[PDB]
RNA sequence: GUCCCCUUCGUCUAGAGGCCCAGGACACCGCCCUUUCACGGCGGUAACAGGGGUUCGAAUCCCCUAGGGGACGC
């Protein structure tokens, strides 16, 4: 009867996780990924912490805990990549290379070929469904804690081999369970391998007004970090940065969380990913996500070719930063999603 | 060198003799929120240019010592 490997990082929604499918009657195992190699000693008393709690949960079920080290598959495949994106002045969303790297990929892979398993699993508050004949990726109860955003990568090829089941109750019953069942410094790592390229702060109305220690210190939208105490004029509201100029290291802020220069129309989305992996052609309405946690805009998304895509919001949005990922739902359906490339300005 | 006006928390500033062991804002620090970078919520630190005077009381009044505007310097 089906084995399903569920990896484990001492977390609680793994825990809870193993314990559910344990509980449907599962040859369930677990496994705890090492995606890094320390570097400081605060980083060890982490991973160690973790792998303590991961193990200390398998025995509480009583199934057994594996150990990979796919640190390298980690480094090329998602650190490279990371590092390079900060270099053309982009914020990347490191995670979800890992997710579509190792996760469900390095893991999905290993486990299978190694551990011999018939199914993957993780703690995701994620929902699965196959229909149709083909699998789906959804919402899961108590969208407040979706996380399906992370996933857009992943492929019905992937989510089928998949088990997310953290996703069918409620958040807050997760967290619980878990108790009745006795069981569970960004800018600095950045120097530790980026170079400090100090350059100028400038307005909107270009005057010259701060520095930058780095431009990959700052992101559109970010407030904290630029340092400024407005003098005749700023109405006071605090200081956002509005855009990045990479070339000449010029970092542009403005003043006022609904500063016309921080709002968009819309954007053009790269590197798409539709997890039904049929190539979208035509228009559509469907709403996105910019950012994690934001919420559902409606929208219109129009094929504009190949892998390029189109789409218009229906109302302009706060900080659409490119590079940083696009997903679309229908309903409790993610469809998938796409690296943002430009931005869509608000007319001048 | 002819005589008019400023000088406060890091920043821009309120105060207008006792309500000021000085307020707001932006910054900053902390916490929280969070499977990215952010946003945000909460909270916190910190200042009256120097010297005198007058007052029971001065940040608040007057007085000279330092730093920024006033159609002669022909």
């Amino acid at each position: 009867a089906k084995k399903v490997i569920v990896g484990m990082s001492g977390g609680v929604d793994s825990s809870v996780s193993a314990w559910l499918l344990q509980q449907q009657g599962y040859q369930v195992e677990g496994l705890f990924m090492k995606n890094w190699e320390e570097d400081d000693g605060e980083e060890y008393c982490t991973a160690a912490a973790d792998l303590a709690d991961a193990q200390a949960v398998c025995d509480k079920l009583g199934i057994e805990l594996h150990t990979v080290n796919f640190a390298a598959e980690y480094w090329d495949n998602v650190f490279e990549l990371f590092l390079a994106e900060y270099k053309a002045g982009r914020t990347p969303n490191p995670d979800i290379l890992c997710n579509k790297e190792i996760k469900f990929k390095a893991f999905l892979e290993f486990a299978a070929e190694d551990l011999g398993a018939d199914y993957i699993a993780t703690g995701h508050y994620v929902r699965r469904a196959d229909v149709d004949g083909k699998s789906r990726l959804l919402r899961g109860l108590d969208s407040n804690k979706d996380q399906s955003y992370f996933l857009y990568t992943l492929s019905h090829e992937q989510i089928a081999q998949s088990l997310f089941p953290v996703g069918e109750l409620e958040k807050p019953q997760v967290r619980k369970i878990a108790e009745d069942l006795g069981l569970v410094k960004f800018r600095e790592f950045l120097g530790r391998y980026l170079p400090a390229q100090p350059g100028k702060i400038i307005t909107v109305d270009g005057d010259e007004i701060g520095e930058h220690q780095g431009l990959m210190y700052h992101t559109l939208g970010q407030r904290k970090g630029l340092g400024i105490g407005g003098t005749k004029e700023g109405t006071e509201e605090p200081w956002y940065v509005v855009d990045k100029d990479v070339e000449n290291n010029i970092l542009v802020v403005a003043q006022g969380h609904e500063h016309p220069r921080l709002m968009s129309v819309g954007l053009i989305a790269q590197q798409l990913h539709w997890v039904d992996r049929e190539p979208f052609t035509g228009t559509m309405r469907c709403t996105v996500k910019t950012r994690y946690r934001q919420t559902d805009i409606p929208c219109t998304v129009k094929a504009l070719d190949d892998d390029r895509i189109e789409v218009i919001f229906d109302e302009p949005v706060a900080a659409v930063t490119p590079g940083q990922s696009a997903v679309f739902y229908n309903g409790e359906v993610c469809l998938g999603g796409g690296i943002i490339e430009q931005r869509l300005p608000l007319p001048v």
